[PDB]
């Protein structure tokens, strides 16, 4: 009933979770949360188009049944589905080589929009990149436990950090769940 | 003597277990088991695939000598060797886009019969994938303990388990053994 | 001194062995010794050749310095270095179809001889597969805790197992250290 | 504020080294740094190559930004950024097959200089190679904690110890970190 919802429903929540991980992070494996980074260019560019190329072609890979949702304040403007947020420093001169560098760390973020159916880093001043999409799917596992299935909003939000200029850019995929019921659910029930 | 003829034969039932995983689940290794599992379409069908042509392939790859096995009443009809099954919702309208579905939760089971020597797939409304089969083998470890051999049956049970709707399918084999005296045994023994 | 002089000989030996299961075990990876097993028979195959492989080609390859050791009773004949050996049933009919099988379980061991610069495998009654053969080496690191390097003879077993005829075959190597003065030691020592 | 500061010098100094390892160490992968280690003289060769021509190509590939340092006294000639060097008996003929050696155990130091923008090796009497290098760098992330950016350099050495004539040579990647004020910071700060 009621202890075995709560459980379910968690549950429901991590597993989703998981299976972002391996669709949108590149190379990903489990067990390989809070080391999995990019060292090079090429492997952060790599990574970051591979999410957002695996979002695109969603409906026709993964094996969940997700609606994507378009709208909202920040940051996806109208008709958007997916964010690619960067972040730099507004000045950021930095030159080693002379033990010098100039800066003004005034942050500002630079976002494509991407509709569901090219980028240029800024390595030196760059704080992170962040990719922002919401997921919608129903939570038909219910019926297990003699329930009306839910209708779950995931807010994904992927990042890759890169705020301790250490050449080094830790990759997470994070998600928020807003919980609702259907507009219309209909479970035949008699037999 | 028994204190030994008991452990050989959990361990021999164990490393069976063992061999069949290898063989059958792609891209299982050692220490996976609870995590092991499919995220795409494409990785499930190969899953699928691989584990009933591996089946059929038995014979000519194994480095045991196991006899298939036969009919019995579920799954196998008769002449069958593997039963590749399928459970959906009799009826499963599921649109995440528009909030709602419409669902009958019987559910259904197809199942396909393969004698030893094509698929669609209802995702958004498949309960599980299971894959049936029995396989026969001599446990001829027990000379050691000064015992005739025994005559195993093994019950192949492989599960893609959807239950969760998560996106996310685990993977897992099991096996049930049934214990007896072969018809004829004969071990030389004098010298 | 003295307390040194014994854990660098241990660790000189637990190294080279490490290093052996590296050169001589097919797809071997650190911590992963009492699992390493052959699940097929072209795995099988592939894991001994490769082996007896790597050994013709040692001194091309290797890290160290080894030279070959030839003779000994068993089971190298005069002019031989390694020693492939198989031991399987005199007499085994083993068949799991009809629920029978007729075993003459004394064993057979036939090795074929390879002298340092094709094989058929009885499956059904595979009691094991071996590889047997000497590498020496000058233990040279004594010259840290100033002592005269010693002279090693490593005796090398492979174990392909297949006693428990249970699909899986464990894999391998375990090492026996023969250690004594060089017949001819000289380092130079004033300065 | 100081607390704070420490630990983040700290952090920063190892995400650097860890950066480095995955940058310079051929197939280097987290949680490996111990068992590390090369076992034939390709995989060595290999190894000591790509770390340079990674050195070399940093620029281009780094997720950081680095400056080259010339000079200092061991082991970089002027001009020098990076030092192969090469240690070795002086005087090593180690001829196990005949149980003996005659061995001079002077280490003689080879040393080639690479300037930012082939090899004999000498395996039966080889101590060791190293690979020395240093990195400049700015520690930007000090912006978070109202502080103003340090500037670092690193002295990268690797290490491929044969000290033991094991046949397995570990390697490993270390730093030492210099940590002054930069010549000339200027972080803009009124709004």
């Amino acid at each position: 009933g009621s202890g075995l919802s709560n459980q379910l429903a968690v549950t429901f929540r991590e597993e989703n979770t998981i299976a972002f991980r391996h669709l949108f992070l590149l190379g990903y494996s489990d067990g390989a949360d809070d080391t999995f980074a990019a060292y090079t260019r090429e492997q952060l560019y790599q990574a970051i188009f591979h999410a957002v190329d695996q979002y695109l072609a969603l409906p026709d890979v993964s094996l969940g049944r997700y609606a994507y949702v378009r709208g909202g304040g920040d940051p996806w403007t109208n008709g958007s589905g997916l964010a690619l947020c960067q972040r730099y420093y507004h000045r950021g001169h930095v030159d080693p080589a002379n033990d010098t560098f100039d800066i003004d760390p005034m942050v500002v973020t630079d976002c494509i929009q991407v509709d569901p159916p090219n980028l240029t880093l800024k390595f030196h001043k760059l704080v992170n990149v962040t990719i922002h999409f919401r997921l919608k799917t129903i939570n038909l596992q219910s019926l297990i436990n003699n329930e009306i299935p839910d209708c779950y909003t995931f807010s994904v939000l992927i990042t890759f950090d890169n705020k301790a200029h250490s050449g080094r850019i830790p990759i997470s995929l994070e998600t928020q769940a807003h919980i609702q019921e259907c507009k219309h659910p209909s479970v035949f029930q008699h037999g």
